[PDB]
């Protein structure tokens, strides 16, 4: 694999096409969903020339604790759809490659089993109609080591999936959500219930509208996810990298400002952090590379990935991702 | 059906070519027409998050009465030419449905029998050479309890609609203008011969400059439809959804300021919503769904487009229309 | 015929390749050529509504006398290239239009036998390596009875067309220029010359640049037309109709402003007239109808030029041509 | 040959499949290798009429030299690979055509032997690991008689060239680096050792920052090279075309400006000189021209680009390149 298209094609291959469609699908006539690559490929960075790269690194501190990259494996539901070891052979990749992995409330292995794998889990928090069950799931992930709540606030409900419509998908009876034994729309009274129940930074991913991320930044959240979640929400939703700028410098270093939506390369890592962002998530790439070859295509990815961010890096002449944030950049056709 | 387009697949199967035509064509180049969606499809809304969605409405309150969604079915002539059941299919579905129907001057059943029908009917006026049969046509309306007159200010001639003209397009004999048994143009000085003979707002249709606007209510208009007239109008003329925040901005609620063309989801509705407008007109496709299914096919339109518009809300932050109009959109590309 | 479109491809099928292509193509890549196209089709038009149409005309007051509709037929060499009749076929269709027919220095038939035909004759000029022969040139037009010189000035000499090189095109021997029994590069020296030399009023075609449009009312010309040759001259030189808007502010009425390029309906006219022309030319489209079928192929022409225009004129509110050139607009994609 | 692009299609048969992907590829996925071309196709120029063009000359003043036209051939690494002659014959027709040529420090024949050949050969200069090899390779041009060094300051390292690594492309054994018997990152410590050692103009190829032209300025180069490496580097890097205005005015006359990028006609050459540029440099066409005929292909490929470059500037009003230069320019669709 040299690029993250490689796996994508594989992943049609292997998997069922109900399963696929599951996996790459947004909301309505999926127009978010297009208009993130769109966004992004309008980008075109200023790179810097004849800077000291002895040592580049694409190392960064986020939420307390070093990450190999500015990037985070996005929550993404029910991963044994895709591979029978699901979010354990993800996790145990993003672990080895030292990449945070993002535990979802709907996981198909329980948040414990996840966790006790190692690296750097954070937990994704959808809320729930019986709050006490969502404040017992923060309680649950905080006890089992993980060290951030990305609170969910984009989804009051499941956005209109007009290819699961059409499939009529539903979840096979060997996935389950693990975690339990739904949903209630979230307010800003919720994220302070959250707030006031945990010691952990609170991350509020959705987020995108520029008063939003002051008041979540008003509101004591840690950091935020500029995100359209991957144009399976609201179709027609701004791309949260076409947000991001605008954002960054409201919040004017108030929290950490993460995005994702499209991110397929080390390059697009290099816009979004030229952009303003500490931090991507990526989504359906890891998917396509599990349902590839398991933990070891995760492993090939993020490798890949790795190797791309420090490539991008240098030959922008930036030593480290912090001189990544200062690059210029400009629209283009 | 799962979108609008399902609908406009199965009109076109079971339509004839030249009546599928007459529907779906546009005048000249149909430049203005195929600009109504690309229009559209640039528009992007900034959601916002976390608010109270408890009690979301998608009820608006216009010319005295509750409607219950920011939308009425735009004046189509001839609509037997369509469905045996034409006007009457319509109507009935928009009364069950809480959405006004607008009757046509030139409908091909009367206007007392759709009106008989119940619900919120408007009424569409031609201005006719014989002024006195325009005014008549005025009066007949309010006698059977028409709620608007909706005067359509943009056809003092009819466009040069070439697909027509390449079919050697006709009305079959089976299809007349039930309340006859002609166009003059009309001018500022026939706006007021209207409001003067009538206590109903008068809704001036296809008003695209700002200053057109500014003189509608001054003129005492009571709303206007922002509207190329679905491109069959003026080849070339600007989209209505371009001009539309720039009209709600002069006319500063001194009106309601309705727009149409190319209005195809619930999504397409909270784009026209947060651009500024009152409420929109859906033309095409509920001409399609007649088409396809009669009254049913119109009754299953209007709650999906229910549906589509109070997801789409929603997922917006929205609780009701007047909060989806202070949304904010960002153009893309 | 219905449109435009409808006789290129009529011209397409009974022109021999070579001639056909000498006709289509431009120089180099030809984006010039095409770029003039994507220029209108950006171009919206604003109409109003509710104005007096009793009276709608179409007509003009260009260089002292009237036209019937804001436009001419383009200078267009070797007109027996498209048929046997050639310049004498055109004249006498555009005499019969009341449209001013501008003749050219390589015309195929003499200038004196096409003035004879009557109506409004244009000349235009090249300028010659010998001037006395050019100066001549404009004797006889202007005692032949032309009632403007044209005077080419984007031509010092023809830019390289890939079309006919490739073809190895040259003109059958059954076609010559009628006029003599060459070139040399025109300067405002020879505009001067030109001007100094007949009372004509005397239009300089091919400009472009503001400063060049400034000067030329400097110059004494009665005119300008905005132009970069239909594309075939400098390969990337800017459309008119994208300097139009500029330059005619420019000049604030210092002489007659007309642009051409892509021409190929009246909503295109109601553009250049919207963007400040006093007039417009059209080259390839009345060849096509010449190719068609002759004298009445370019009558026929006219007359749908003449009907889309006045179409488009009421359609848009204008009672006149002055009206029209009030309309604003709006750039769109 | 009537254009660059008949070329290429000629290489492309001639050339394995590998060593023409070598030849045409970028990196990534090539979005800025695309986007060269893009951003030159989006440049209109606005031409000037009516000037004396009596004495057109398309030569220009460049590092103590003229040369024919404003224009050198950009170093390109192993020209063995395209014919046997590989570099000397290229270096003979540029000669011949009065266009510098830069030697690469990669050539397949000696650097000493290309010199051999006269004309105006500048050094491309690659920073080694070891710097005195790099210090002695300067000092081996100087005294071979090159007249300028191009140290190339954007390859701290080699891309990643998708095609070369799906293609498992190698250099095959009878092509060496001749000059030779390994890259290290250059700083601008490293230029100012290159300036402290050589009288020669010393000119940064590779530079796109605003900041690193006016530092190049302070740093003491002669000239710059505003440059992405023709898409071959950082992929998403903005291409030098959209940069030039920008720095052109930042350095304000301090050094010689050049850009190159996708100049694949005479009308490029003047859209770049319109942009401010001294000069350009041609890469892949000349080795499309070398590979399809050898000596003899390159010299038709300048003879060609030289009418072309002539061609433009006449149509454009300018009988100097300096003219050119103040030529203004608009963006388009
Ligand atoms: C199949 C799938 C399931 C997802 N499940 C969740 C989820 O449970 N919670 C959540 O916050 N985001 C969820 N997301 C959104 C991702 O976290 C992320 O925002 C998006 O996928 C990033 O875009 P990308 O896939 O283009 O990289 C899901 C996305 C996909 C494709
Ligand atoms: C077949 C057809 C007939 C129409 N007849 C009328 C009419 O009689 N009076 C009128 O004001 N508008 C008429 N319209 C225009 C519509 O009222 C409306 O402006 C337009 O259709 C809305 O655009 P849409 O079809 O994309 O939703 C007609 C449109 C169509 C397609
Ligand atoms: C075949 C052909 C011959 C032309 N000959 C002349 C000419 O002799 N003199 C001149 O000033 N313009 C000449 N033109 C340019 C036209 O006058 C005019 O600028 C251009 O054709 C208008 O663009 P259009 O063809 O798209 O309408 C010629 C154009 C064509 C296509
Ligand atoms: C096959 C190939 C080899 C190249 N080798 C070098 C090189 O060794 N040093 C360098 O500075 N640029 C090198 N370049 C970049 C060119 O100098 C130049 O920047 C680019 O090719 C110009 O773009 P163009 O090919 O579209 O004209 C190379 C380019 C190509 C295509
Ligand atoms: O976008 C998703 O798939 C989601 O995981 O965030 C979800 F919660 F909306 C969802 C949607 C469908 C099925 C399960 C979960
Ligand atoms: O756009 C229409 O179809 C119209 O109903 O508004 C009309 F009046 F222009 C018309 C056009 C053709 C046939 C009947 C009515
Ligand atoms: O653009 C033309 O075809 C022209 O008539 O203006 C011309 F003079 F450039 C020309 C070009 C080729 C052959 C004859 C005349
Ligand atoms: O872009 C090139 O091909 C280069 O010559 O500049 C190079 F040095 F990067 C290179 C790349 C691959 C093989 C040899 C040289």
């Amino acid at each position: 694999y040299v690029s993250l298209a490689d796996l994508e094609r594989a992943a049609r291959d292997v998997l069922p096409g109900e399963i696929f469609d599951f996996l790459a699908g947004g909301s309505g006539t999926e127009a978010s969903l297009v208009a993130n690559r769109t966004a992004l490929e309008r980008v075109f960075v200023i790179p810097r020339m004849l800077r000291d790269l002895t040592d580049v690194t694409t190392e960064i501190d986020i939420f307390g604790r070093r990450a190999a990259l500015p990037m985070a494996v996005a929550p993404v539901a029910y991963q044994r759809l895709f591979h029978p070891e699901g979010e354990l052979a993800v996790a145990r990749a993003a672990r080895d490659a030292g990449v945070p992995y993002t535990i979802c409330t709907l996981s198909s292995v329980s948040l414990e089993e996840i966790a006790a794998v190692g690296g750097r889990p954070w937990f994704q928090l959808f809320w729930l109609r019986d709050e006490k069950r969502s404040l017992d799931l923060v309680r649950r992930a905080e006890d089992a080591g993980c060290e951030a709540i990305v609170f969910t606030v984009d989804v009051p409900w499941m956005g209109r999936r007009l290819r699961d419509m059409r499939n009529g998908f539903a979840l096979p009876e060997w996935v389950t959500a693990a975690n339990f034994d739904e949903f209630a729309p979230a307010t800003w009274e919720s994220v302070e219930a959250v707030r006031a129940h945990t010691d952990l930074p609170v991350v509020l991913k959705g987020i995108l509208a520029v008063e939003d991320a002051r008041r979540a930044v008003d509101a004591g959240a840690g950091g935020i996810v500029v995100s359209n979640h991957g144009g399976r929400q609201l179709d027609g939703a701004v791309p949260g990298i076409e947000m991001l700028g605008e954002i960054v410098a409201a919040v004017s270093g108030g929290c950490e400002v993460l995005v994702d939506g499209g991110i397929r390369s080390g390059g697009d890592v290099l816009k979004a952090t030229a952009l303003g962002a500490s931090a991507v998530l990526v989504g359906r790439p890891v998917m396509w590379a599990l349902a590839a070859a398991g933990q070891d295509g995760v492993r090939q990815l993020l490798e890949l990935l790795a190797e791309e961010v420090r490539d991008a890096m240098g030959l922008a002449g930036c030593e480290s991702v912090g001189a990544a944030r200062r690059l210029n950049t400009k629209l283009g056709v």
